[PDB]
RNA sequence: UACCAGCAAAACACUCCGAUGUUUUAGAGCUAUGCUGU
RNA sequence: AACAGCAUAGCAAGUUAAAAUAAGGCUAGUCCGUUAUCAACUUGAAAAAGUGGCACCGAGUCGGUGCUU
DNA sequence: CTAATCGCCAATCGGAGTGTTTTGCTGGTAT
DNA sequence: ATTGGCGATTAG
């Protein structure tokens, strides 16, 4: 009767409590089912539930994409084999068969073991003549005589399998050994163009400056700093930036009226040039073309590093250079090492475990490690050119490395084209297949088509045109393209809120602009001298205003209307408008753009054919490709001319609206007979806005909208919500707990529900590296900071400041972080708030210590301030407050708003949860069609309870039990109920559903004042009661006593969720061959003992089975029962058939009645109160937890910190109570000698405590908290007392739990079933 | 509780490509001494 | 005797290529396979439905007293 | 002599495109 | 950010 519920939600737990009218927790006795002796148990109603966290769906996507790419790459080679498999049968019958059985040992091969020539003599000559494949490629490109076609196949296959990147669109030709020649040609052309203003070459090597491993902006700055008088905006700078590859704005260089920007990496450049070529061509004609050639010589500059005009194969000739320097250096190093230090020969060239040359070729060492290990040896012996090579990273190098990711596919295409044209006269079948071969290399699926499916995938949306296969030679005749792009966009755009069955208009529709104009100008309220009361304008006056103002300019200022509309046609001088803030946000811009392009107004003004305009506007905002738009615009080709068709091609919009057209010009009133547009155009003296037209009960808009809104499930809704899945898991569990609690207590509803919601190295390193690179500093490479230091705030702030003291401009010491301090820009007392803290050794340099820092720092280093802003080492809040320091100061209304915001919740997730719970709880109506409310849902904050605790001495320590979750859940409800009972005027703020600044400050700062005694000089009534009704609210002689009694109970329900594991099969590494039974085969015909495989799989659940087995040699029959694990790989076979699966293992005569399934975290109970949980088929975890009295907790909290006359009393209390540590240690020992059962660790702990025993109480009270880790719930771990480390204790047996009691629990823990395992 | 506005961030859901890394096999190893043998 | 394998001692060379990249499946496609959901028992393919008495004194993981099925 | 302990171990980098909420200073307006 | 597998030596 008249109870209430309090909840606490989090990422990994949910806490619940139920309270009565006098702040008491009830108790009840519950039934017990099973086959044991016990048949009743008494329990209280308070507790918490713990579970594991959810994850995102990012890894699955990556695996899916990788799978698809592997399949497609495998399919790519079969077409080549199909082309080649008609003449290869006349030179070697079994060439292709031998190439797939290369992985097998020489007892399952079925052919010979030389899979190129099939012989021993002519297999070594090939390797002697062609050490690599690049030798063969160069020879085939350059030679002139007939060759064996197996070699041709091998070269072509190597080219097709690995084929470079697709980052550049266009045509490319190799001529890069003339960077300075092309540079000087461009400079000469520039001088020819500007004879009045010549530019000197200055003899600067563009190769060095423009090939630095930095950003392009820095390179441009370095290049432009050499020549004085020229900046980035200069014409020469713009041209050189286009050549370097960037997006330069050309509007200012020729005072162009419209934007015109060109980039060299897009297809548009082939046509956009024509635009700039429109009103030009006598000059600025070749000055562009030459620039293009320059872009060719800079891109392919550091890649080739070989001469030209000798061979037409630069890449294959630039890798034969590597396989000469390697050979030349190895001999010299060998001779030197043998000559000078003969003792260290065997370690470098023979030992295969230490980072040598033998560990670099057939070992497991990278190149950086090899460079580090050999440098100190090289300097001791003396022979110096090798050091110079090392410092450039050009020492002994290989061919297939990690820096090959910058090779385009045009080079491979060129080499293929060269090879195919030389042999086409000896082999006529190569003459008529060249294009088919190149199409295999060049083809690529666009991103707006997707998988080529047939109706069995939930990711595909493609639409077909015929019924054939989609080989890459008929892709444009079987696949429909435009419809695919349309469906690609339309599957993920939004719907209409008012009508859930209509799509949203584009943001740039003509009707949308008409609507916003007719809306923003319907509530405009002007007052003149003649009429004291302002009135509404007439419809025709508004039409005239649109004619003379809205169709004349781009945007209208607030003063332009007043100075034009009322000046000539109205002849009035006074007008005030409030409805718009100083700037008209609504304008007809698309109308002006179209009127410019098509240059006739009769077509646009007449309204008989607006549908075509809507169609073209929708078309332009949908397709991202030029050809598709050009082909789709063809239906209306006769209405216009080709000249305007050329310009309509180059026009693109973006954005999607928020309401449909059936709502604006589709739904008509059944009484008035006008659509919304008519009302916005003509509404009489009562000119209402669309929001006001919506609210007309008399009109039929209400009926249609309500019927549409009236026209499922819980998981669907929670999934459709927005946020992280952890919060969703919490919400679902909370709902289920509430239903169970309502069921337990007699199918009655409560009165109140109170809820509250609680509160990197890679990204830190990438941010630090970016900040270093942007400023061009050298602090990132100074030291290899560990991830722990990266997480460390001191080192993070040091790195973001670059080791420079912000206030004084001097280099910070790396070892002075201890003496350094952290300063906040705005005081916490001023505004209680990583973007607000800075590092400095002295805080007095900021200026005033109790205000915003003075302007001296900014006025003296604004240059570095701007530099740090560019480098992103200073935050947006940081520089915003720095600018506000000069632009003003601080007020008190902002502080009032801030305290109101910190007292009132603002997030939307809490509101969604409250709405779900409300809609579920009270669902009854009356005759008047208003819902009867009988349950109140409240949300408060996280700071009320903390203030209550710290004021009234109810302290919390988080490293002893798991009880604080339930205690917080309990403390929420008391405070919420008391506040709502005292002040019935705060529902409109705190409850879901539906001078003065100083007064609000006082009210919201002393809302929690009626609980306390003498205040500071003013005593209070002992009984506090409601001034409206006389009901008792708070009694200070009893309520604190009952709260303290409830806060120290020994029995609280705590449960853990049981789940079945799911995910990957095993570990991902492949191991060498070994003689063991713990290796899993990769395929069915590959034996692990001869090929290697995986290890260490994961289990899903265990099974308990009792049956007969044979253990021995004489076929002795016996009985046994034990636990067997089922893995993720064979779960399916076990579920399909259990008996045969088990008989395959060895067991016989299995009784299909005693098989028991056991998931993770199953609860077993032993004789003396010990409890165990199951982690696998061979591991256990603890399941107990201990309770300490309250005085010990309070003393530990007070003695840890140990950091105004009132505080001295606690200072003396801590000293006066000295003899509590012995009691705490004895409690720990007594708990550990009954349930934990560990001996060596306990002895070590006791000995260490006895031995140390002489240090301050603060220091000995900050280590028992660490010690508490021995006695906890979950997985065992490691810890440190003072300087000694204590290792892990693990329970590796599982046989005992085979004679214990198994417990089955419900969600709330109140309903139980017990089963005895002695059957 | 919904509609314009300027921006700058953040998170979440899909599609298309590049370079490495790991496991077996093929690129005949030479000379001197001793043991086992068909 | 050769020949082959073993253990010892010396000197020579080394940079490249073919195949697999979750075992597999039927729906045979240039398609699908690591996210979200899950105590026990009765009826139901499945979804789904149902199953457990109240007050009082106390407190080392819940115990006792009075009334009912 | 066989179970129980002790110590080590765990796939990683770069690019292009589309759509949606959510903060947090803005404003208006209105409901 | 851990927490369960696996090979090699050692007590009851």
């Amino acid at each position: 009767k008249k109870y209430s519920i309090g909840l606490d939600i989090g990422t990994n737990s949910v806490g619940w409590a139920v309270i009565t009218d006098e702040y008491k927790v009830p108790s009840k006795k519950f039934k017990v089912l099973g086959n044991t002796d016990r048949h009743s148990i008494k329990k209280n109603l308070i507790g918490a539930l713990l579970f594991d966290s959810g994850e995102t769906a990012e890894a699955t996507r990556l695996k899916r994409t990788a799978r698809r790419r592997y399949t497609r790459r495998k399919n790519r080679i079969c077409y080549l084999q199909e082309i080649f498999s008609n003449e290869m049968a006349k030179v070697d019958d079994s060439f292709f068969h031998r190439l797939e059985e290369s992985f097998l040992v020489e007892e399952d091969k079925k052919h010979e073991r030389h899979p190129i020539f099939g012989n021993i003599v002519d297999e070594v000559a090939y390797h002697e003549k062609y050490p690599t494949i690049y030798h063969l490629r160069k020879k085939l490109v350059d030679s002139t005589d007939k060759a064996d076609l197996r070699l041709i196949y091998l070269a072509l296959a190597h080219m097709i399998k690995f084929r470079g990147h697709f980052l550049i669109e266009g045509d490319l030709n190799p001529d890069n050994s003339d960077v300075d020649k092309l540079f000087i040609q461009l400079v000469q052309t520039y001088n020819q163009l500007f004879e009045e203003n010549p530019i000197n070459a200055s003899g600067v090597d563009a190769k060095a400056i423009l090939s630095a491993r930095l950003s392009k902006s820095r390179r441009l700055e370095n290049l432009i700093a050499q020549l004085p008088g020229e900046k980035k905006n200069g014409l020469f700078g713009n041209l050189i930036a286009l050549s370097l590859g960037l997006t330069p704005n050309f509007k200012s260089n020729f005072d162009l009226a419209e934007d015109a920007k060109l980039q060299l990496s897009k297809d548009t450049y082939d046509d956009d040039l024509d635009n700039l070529l429109a009103q030009i061509g006598d000059q600025y004609a070749d000055l562009f073309l030459a620039a293009k050639n320059l872009s060719d010589a800079i891109l392919l500059s550091d890649i080739l590093r070989v001469n030209t005009e000798i061979t037409k194969a630069p890449l294959s000739a630039s890798m034969i250079k590597r396989y000469d320097e390697h050979h030349q250096d190895l001999t010299l190093l060998k001779a030197l090492v043998r000559q000078q230090l003969p003792e260290k020969y065997k370690e470098i060239f023979f030992d295969q475990s230490k980072n040598g040359y033998a560990g670099y070729i057939d070992g497991g060492a990278s190149q950086e490690e090899f460079y580090k290990f050999i440098k100190p040896i090289l300097e001791k012996m003396d022979t110096e050119e090798l050091l110079v090579k090392l410092n450039r990273e050009d020492l002994l190098r290989k061919q297939r490395t990690f820096d090959n990711g910058s090779i385009p596919h045009q080079i491979h295409l060129g080499e293929l084209h060269a090879i195919l044209r030389r042999q086409e006269d000896f082999y006529p079948f190569l003459k008529d297949n060249r294009e088919k071969i190149e199409k295999i290399l060049t083809f690529r699926i666009p991103y707006y088509v997707g998988p080529l499916a047939r109706g069995n995938s939930r990711f595909a949306w493609m639409t077909r045109k015929s019924e054939e296969t989609i080989t890459p030679w008929n892709f444009e005749e079987v696949v429909d393209k435009g419809a695919s792009a349309q469906s690609f966009i339309e599957r993920m755009t939004n719907f209409d809120k008012n009508l859930p069955n209509e799509k949203v208009l584009p943001k740039h529709s003509l009707l949308y602009e008409y609507f916003t104009v007719y809306n923003e100008l319907t509530k405009v309220k002007y007052v003149t001298e003649g009429m004291r009361k302002p009135a509404f304008l007439s419809g025709e006056q508004k039409k005239a205003i649109v004619d003379l103002l809205f169709k004349t300019n781009r945007k209208v200022t607030v003063k332009q209307l007043k100075e034009d509309y009322f000046k000539k046609i109205e002849c009035f001088d006074s007008v005030e408008i409030s409805g718009v803030e100083d700037r008209f946000n609504a304008s007809l811009g698309t109308y002006h753009d179209l009127l410019k392009i098509i240059k006739d107004k009769d077509f646009l003004d007449n309204e008989e054919n607006e549908d075509i305009l809507e169609d073209i506007v929708l078309t332009l905002t949908l397709f991202e490709d030029r050809e598709m738009i050009e082909e789709r615009l063809k239906t209306y080709a006769h209405l216009f001319d080709d000249k305007v068709m050329k310009q309509l091609k180059r026009r693109r919009y973006t954005g999607w609206g928020r309401l449909s057209r059936k709502l604006i010009n589709g739904i008509r009133d059944k009484q008035s007979g006008k659509t919304i547009l008519d009302f916005l155009k003509s509404d009489g003296f009562a000119n209402r806005n669309f929001m006001q037209l919506i609210h007309d009960d008399s009109l039929t808009f209400k009926e249609d909208i309500q019927k549409a809104q009236v026209s499922d499930s819980l998981h669907e809704h929670i999934a459709n919500l927005a946020g992280s899945p952890a919060i969703k898991k919490g919400i679902l569990q909370t709902v289920k707990v509430v239903d169970e609690l309502v069921k337990v207590m007699g199918r009655h509803k409560p009165e109140n529900i109170v809820i509250e919601m609680a509160r990197n190295s890679r990204e830190r390193m990438k941010r630090i590296e970016e900040g270093i690179k942007e400023l061009g500093s050298q602090i990132l490479k100074e030291h290899p900071v560990e991830n722990t230091q990266l997480q460390n705030e001191k080192l993070y702030l040091y790195y973001l400041q670059n080791g420079r003291d912000m206030y004084v401009d001097q280099e910070l010491d790396i070892n002075r972080l201890s003496d350094y301090d952290v300063d906040h820009i705005v005081p916490q007392s001023f505004l209680k708030d990583i973007d607000n803290k800075v590092l400095t050794r002295s805080d007095k340099n900021r200026g005033k210590s109790d205000n915003v820092p003075s302007e001296e720092v900014v006025k003296k280093m604004k240059n570095y301030w701007r530099q740090l802003l560019n480098a992103k080492l200073i935050t947006q809040r940081k520089f915003d407050n720095l600018t506000k320091a000069e632009r003003g100061g601080l007020s008190e209304l902002d502080k009032a708003g801030f305290i109101k915001r910190q007292l009132v919740e603002t997030r939307q997730i809490t509101k969604h949860v409250a709405q779900i719970l409300d809609s579920r709880m009270n669902t009854k109506y009356d005759e008047n069609d208003k819902l009867i409310r009988e349950v109140k849902v409240i949300t408060l904050k996280s700071k009320l309870v903390s203030d209550f605790r710290k004021d009234f001495q109810f302290y919390k320590v988080r490293e002893i039990n798991n009880y604080h979750h339930a205690h917080d859940a309990y403390l929420n409800a008391v405070v919420g109920t008391a506040l709502i009972k005292k002040y019935p005027k705060l529902e409109s703020e705190f409850v879901y559903g539906d001078g003065k600044a100083t007064a609000k400050y006082f009210f919201y700062s002393n809302i929690m004042n009626f609980f306390k005694t003498e205040i500071t000089i003013r005593k209070r009534p002992l009984i506090e009661t409601n001034g409206e009704t006389g009901e008792i609210v708070w009694d200070k002689g009893r309520d604190f006593a009952t709260v303290r009694k409830v806060l120290s109970m020994p029995q609280v329900n705590i449960v853990k969720k049981t789940e079945v594991q799911t995910g990957g099969f095993s570990k991902e590494s492949i191991l060498p061959k070994r003689n063991s039974d713990k290796l899993i085969a990769r395929k069915k015909d590959w034996d692990p003992k001869k090929y290697g495989g995986f290890d260490s799989p994961t289990v899903a659940y265990s099974v308990l089975v009792v049956a007969k087995v044979e253990k021995g040699k004489s076929k002795k029959l016996k009985s046994v029962k034990e636990l067997l694990g089922i893995t993720i790989m064979e779960r399916s076979s076990f579920e399909k058939n259990p008996i045969d699966f088990l008989e395959a293992k060895g067991y016989k005569e299995v009784k299909k009645d005693l098989i028991i399934k056991l998931p993770k975290y199953s609860l077993f109970e032993l004789e003396n109160g010990r409890k165990r949980m199951l982690a696998s088929a061979g591991e256990l975890q603890k399941g107990n937890e201990l309770a300490l009295p309250s005085k010990y907790v309070n003393f530990l909290y007070l003695a840890s910190h140990y950091e105004p006359e009132d505080n001295e009393q606690k200072q003396l209390f801590v000293e006066q109570h000295k003899h509590y540590l012995d009691e705490i240690i004895e409690q720990i020992s007594e708990f550990s000698k009954r349930v934990i059962l560990a001996d060596a660790n306990l002895d070590k702990v006791l000995s260490a405590y006895n031995k140390h025993r002489d240090k301050p109480i603060r220091e000995q009270a900050e280590n028992i908290i660490h010690l508490f880790t021995l006695t906890n719930l979950g997985a065992p771990a490691a810890f440190k007392y003072f300087d000694t480390t204590i290792d892990r204790k693990r329970y590796t047996s599982t046989k005992e739990v085979l004679d214990a009691t198994l417990i089955h629990q419900s969600i709330t823990g109140l309903y139980e079933t017990r089963i005895d395992l002695s059957q």
